[PDB]
């Protein structure tokens, strides 16, 4: 007659690759539909069950690796028997649930999968970012190994317990998914769950390889195809998104937060490249996306100069100059900024030629004639060093 | 009776990957041993032979791609028939020497390899960075496709004309060699010869993804195993090298050239990791390499903070803290610098804990007590935002 409610719990995994922090993944676990599975994962994140594997220890995913990565399919972790300590070819062969006891571990020598428990919620793998249990390839062989899907995976349907979904840090999942692997899907780099636990919102969602700052109303996923705010042929909403993300970057640029400004401008570019309609599909918006793309390439060339990323600055200025029908004032900015980057790299001939094109394109340029003179002098100083 | 001398010529290829400049490769060509082959390559770099493929054109490697990359073997380019323009599955099937004429191109419809010429200097592929001609798998089928070896390649012995070697930019060759590929060795990214020509020393050797600045006497190759200055078990000379490279970094750091200082410190670390002897092999030098490694990790954590690379700074500080027997003053520097990076990332709990360990390890710390107070206030400000 009575039914107490407990909400789906939230847990987190912090990911580091070769001790370099990437960011936090926050997962929501399906307690109603998969209660034994949810309890196991929750407690392995929380790290408070005593280990039946070694006397002075707790079971936990902390320090565990992602030992199998298959792009366009899934990423797999959780061999806490072999996959966490040091010195095997054994990684991937083990696991241990919170239901294991020391008696099982002693008696069954040959087995390295302890506390196997029942399948639950054996549904379909339709959406990316679904959490499922890895098993030994037969019913009710769940222990501690799990995966996060990165695609639709219908071949898994009915075979693996579905127990959760990623809520925050979908981009970190994609970062893992793109790691180079060998032919067996083993990552070349050391991808680790560097910490884990129970999550709530005041703990935050760190991200190191892109910016998830909501400054300027940037609510959008890093990966444009993973965003869920609008439809894939809603060009007006896509353009709104790209503009918001651009403005977020500028707010950050004004605070001298150059790395995050760069991250936002790059994200805006990715949205543009993903959603921009062809001329015959939406004439006025195609023009608007193109104009925004020019602005983004110019912003990128400037902020990357500030970060001593001169190669990157040169790349983006070149993308801009290679576009059709770039207005002369924009061309002049691209040449000036590309020139500045070549100058920092002591590419004097290249810098000079860009600065000369800058003048042709905006001859009321003010700072430019002096810049050409400065470079001309450096080239003369160089010829003197050579001569001596 | 008479014999005029002409020296082996020098040519260059500038490499860009997705329009991002990587750097310059300078090759010396073996004119005596392979004169027809040398002439072909030299003129394809110089770009001054008129093209029999299209009327308003010259034959050149400019804009041509590396269409096959095999790590631990070679990198291959030079399909100037298909591999340079736009719109095929045909890339790799074509080539055209400077000896081709328009008559051949018209008459033989089915063939896309024009001006085939004779094998020369069919030797052994022993050393990395050897230039050889790709051919069609039978004698005297050389046109424009070529490769640079990255390893010993004895399976090629006697089958491919050897016509040169890399002199500058061996690291750029390694950068190409490490590009991700599909199962057929086709690079995922667009690796291009963005320019090429005849080289001489006043033109310089640009490098964008590392530093080849000889400041401080740094004469050593970027890749430690590719350096040729000392023997692989000469630990005294290896230690001298690592120290020189470190000092080069510091000279650059003092000029506020933070990106190149970073590049030098990373290179010094790579030399250390490559050449450091085990305790039982050379006791006093093992200790000296370990001490230098601690200093390098500390320098890295500071310079990367200056570059807004907080993830990288955190990584290197963590490598230092994970070493055995780190002196307390060094530990305190690592905690302070790791804390500073967490603070920039608004990881307040993490920053606070590092700053607290900093104090424990150097309690005559001066700036640290105020820093702990500053972070304590930010945490309180955060709790107020939450409460409101």
């Amino acid at each position: 007659h009575h039914h107490m409610m407990i909400q789906d719990p939230l847990v987190y995994l912090d990911i580091s690759i070769d001790k370099k922090p990437i960011g936090r993944i926050v997962c929501k676990l399906f307690r109603e539909k998969a209660p034994k599975t949810t309890e196991n994962f929750y407690k392995l994140c929380a790290g408070d069950v005593k280990s039946p594997l070694k006397d002075q220890q707790y079971l936990s995913y902390k320090g565990n690796g992602f030992h199998r990565v298959v792009k366009n399919f899934m990423i797999q972790a959780g061999d806490i028997v072999f996959g966490t300590q040091k010195d095997s070819s054994s990684v991937g062969k083990g696991g241990c649930s919170i239901y294991a006891d020391k008696e099982e571990v002693k008696t069954d020598d040959e087995s390295f999968c302890y506390g196997n428990f029942e399948d639950e919620n054996l549904g379909e793998f339709v959406e990316p970012f679904t959490l499922g249990m890895a098993n030994l390839g037969s019913p009710n062989t769940n222990n501690s190994q799990f995966f996060i899907t990165t695609y639709a995976a219908p071949h898994l349907n009915g075979k693996h317990s579905i127990f959760g979904q990623v809520v925050h840090g979908k981009s970190v999942v994609r970062t893992i998914e793109n790691c180079r692997v060998d032919s067996d899907g083993v990552p070349e780099s050391d991808v680790r769950i560097s910490d884990c636990g129970v999550w709530e919102k005041t703990m935050g969602v760190p991200l190191y390889n892109a910016s998830n700052d909501q400054i300027g109303g940037d609510v959008y996923e890093e990966y444009p195809d993973d965003d869920t705010h609008f439809g894939d042929d809603d060009f007006g909403k896509a353009l709104e998104a790209a503009n918001i993300i651009k403005e977020s970057g500028t707010l950050l640029f004004k605070k001298k937060d150059y790395s995050n400004a760069f991250f936002k401008y790059r994200k805006s570019l990715n949205y543009i490249n993903e959603y921009m309609p062809e001329p015959d599909v939406d004439k006025e918006r195609n023009i608007q996306f193109i104009n925004l793309k020019m602005k983004i390439y110019l912003n990128l060339s400037l902020v990357l100069f500030n970060l001593e990323r001169y190669d990157d600055a040169i790349m983006y200025a070149t993308y801009l100059l290679e576009m059709d029908n770039v207005p002369n004032r924009d061309q002049a900015k691209a040449y000036y900024r590309r020139g500045n980057s070549y100058l920092k790299k002591k590419r004097l001939d290249e810098a000079l030629q860009d600065y000369i094109f800058c003048k042709e394109k905006n001859p009321d340029d003010e700072v430019i004639e002096q810049r050409i003179e400065y470079v001309n002098r450096l080239i003369e100083e160089n010829k003197e060093k050579t001569r001596k």
